[PDB]
């Protein structure tokens, strides 16, 4: 019979396979921060730690052949890797329904799961774009090397043109150049969605051709802020230990509790690539 | 190695078979409310909902080769089913016992099982006869059409007759008649058990012949009140989903917590059958 | 609104718990009715082929 | 295995074997009460019960051929066994941890495991030396049979000695002798180890040669020490059901809870060997 | 530091936490170096069986 | 009323049983018939019970 219990896997192999498929689908649609930076390789949950620092840093020298003289480069400086967080949003499945699905119904419902993952992965991005004083992190607002531009995103028609252009100026001048990506607040994006501009075509065409890796909108970024980076690797890395998954709390009073587990840590290996408002 | 618990199913097939059998023994003996109304069939845990509910009229006849006049049985008005409750009483068995029972000697204890089950089945009836503010229910005290008649008027000589006679009279007047069952608070019953009726022999034989389906004693009914109904189906139905089973809360500290699971909901499809003292 | 985040520690969930009640309010059935005429359909069953779906839509 | 559950003993056999070894190492070194009394044999987890009362008392035999009686030797007037306790201090291991050790790092972290065992074994001594009365037990502050020696008179300089002689004398009288053990609070031990006038000699050297078994210091004895005993068998016995072991609460939340289980009961088979201050 | 009595159920703190803080601060590399000379070792591979460890230890 | 009910057994002193062996009562039949039908698991006599006492379980 059922039985009751505590041996599951409350699902069976098929429904279990579904829940995983549903979660990563909805999570991936709600993740705006994995689309602006290409991911690191999976390290498994086996590693607790992701390497942390580079550059800062010195330019010169060559003569002919021997020495005269450098460097030894760097390392830079100290360690250790600040443990990749494990973030979770919890939800329960309620009593019998699952077992009603074992005979009566073919579709097993999702009380939360797609919603919780959507809530969790989003909050993950808030972790990415802001800083955390709580445990030892680099956000894209706290990394310094920001050389903060006198904002941009005016009302007057030039507006965001001058901004991103000014960004590229100092970014390039710091002695770091490459393909650029631009992240904006939705409110900024609409006010910057232009209207009109140069009389040839609109803002999307001019910015997307200027930054030229892409243009993206995040809801978790500060309303006033927006950030420009360089997508090139060995600059920033999005370090993922474990991806998004459905996990089991086990038997409880009576319930099946789940959590969604996501471990994402972003390291800034060259913090000359970051510019805020 | 050994020492058991995660665990598995820490009883064994024989011991497990016992525990189930003991529970239905004490429970069926401690249930007075499944004897006054024939039970509905078990639906399994698949259903969350128990069929419901209408009232207020009596239907026609009769007759000739003509038509109709039905005159139409029509509802009038609404839905839906108010979710069938799950009630439980929990008990634990001790770790250092069961593995001694798994085995060395054979003192395996079922004591907690029966004690909780007896208590659980008790409150189940308390749920039935009383109303429940807890979640959305009908009782035999909140079901209207009660005919809030004064009745007894007890203790001389008696009986002890006039009350039930007055009820059956009044019940019939409402246009509802049938085989009758009489439920009393235990305190009433002995005061009624009682003496000779001076005519006379017992209250039991004279009442048992008037109601003529039976006379029963429940402790959970209000002390002053007692109720007469009609056992006939399509009047009231006791909807039993999964019956009673022994279940595990899980393992805690380790030990083993158990619960007895009970789902009973009683519906009144015809509350003209209810009489309050 | 539900929590995070986070360290290798636990919990703090902090417990998603309901709180409070049930149950499902019955799913409605709505309908709009239409008729087709008798003297049509059997002419459509058939002689020519003007079969009408007009009332249906 | 990350997923999770159940009954993996989430470690592996190698890490599991270690976990046992680490616990028994730290526990055996931090137990001062198993060195003053030779242990009973392990009774297994099957038994709930430890044999109880003896002595009282002492009559000897000459003899030749026939003609020697008391004896019986009774076995003393009283039963039954008052159930051997279960004392525990628990610990959890975290999310990644162990499984991080099954991928990359060969060493398993036992930091909490042994730490709990040291704490648990500590209070175990508190159970022994103090009275309990929660579970209604003995130990020696409560054993009686002391004839209440005041002991003490240990102030200042001059020694520092007389108490233990008063003890041996009284111990000797009434007919119980053996090699003797002395237990003190650290506070007395230092107070007598000191205030060599300085003429001078030591406190340790005089007591340790007189006691002729040993002198021990426990942190858990009452501030005003102390108790003197006789190590001889059939006087006191430390009855051990289970040794120090690793047990599982078994699942909590994406973690693993452990406990260390120790069942030790000390019975007083001869309460004439006990003297307090 | 909190202790346990006990009998049957009823014993808690515990957790035993595992204390609020991570991560591991990297284990150092400390070294003192030494050299062996030109001939030395190879003089020992021809004639003399003992190797000079004077600087090593 | 104590919240414990089931099938009942009655134990009496022999002296009680005879004084309670009735005689007559309700005019239908005797005491054995009414008590044995009431307690309904059985009625028994023990000589070791207190003469005045009797017990129901």
């Amino acid at each position: 019979p059922d039985f009751l219990g505590h041996a599951e896997n409350p699902l069976r192999e098929e429904e279990w396979a579904r829940l995983n498929e549903t979660v990563i689908q909805v999570a991936r649609r709600s993740l705006v921060g994995r689309r602006i930076l290409d991911i690191y390789g999976p390290l498994g949950a086996g590693v607790q730690t992701v390497p942390y620092d580079e550059f800062q840093g010195v330019s010169p020298g060559a003569v002919d052949i021997v020495g005269e003289q450098e460097t030894a480069m760097v390392f830079t400086d100290a360690r250790k890797f600040k443990t990749i967080p494990i973030i979770y949003k919890d939800f329960l499945l309620h009593w019998r329904d699952i077992e009603a699905a074992r005979t009566h119904n073919m579709p097993l419902d999702v009380s939360a799961a797609a919603g919780a993952a959507a809530l969790c992965a989003q909050q993950e991005d808030e972790l990415i774009f802001y800083g955390d004083a709580r445990l030892g992190y680099e956000g894209l607002m706290t990394a310094n090397g920001r050389l903060t531009v006198p904002l941009g995103d005016w009302t007057s028609p030039g507006g965001g043109f001058q901004a991103i252009v000014e960004a590229t100026r100092k970014l390039n001048e710091q002695g770091h150049f490459g393909p650029y990506a631009v992240v904006l607040s939705p409110r900024l994006y609409s006010q910057l969605h232009r209207i009109y501009e140069k009389t040839g075509v609109l803002e999307i065409e001019t910015i997307r051709q200027l930054a030229s890796d892409g243009v993206y909108q995040s809801n978790r970024l500060r309303g006033e802020s927006g950030v420009v980076v360089s997508t090139g690797r060995e600059n920033m890395d999005l370090a993922v230990s474990m991806d998004m998954v459905a996990a089991y709390l086990g038997a409880s009073r009576m319930n099946h509790p789940f959590r969604v587990l996501e471990a994402l840590l972003l390291r800034i290996k060259h913090p000359d690539a970051i510019c805020t408002l």
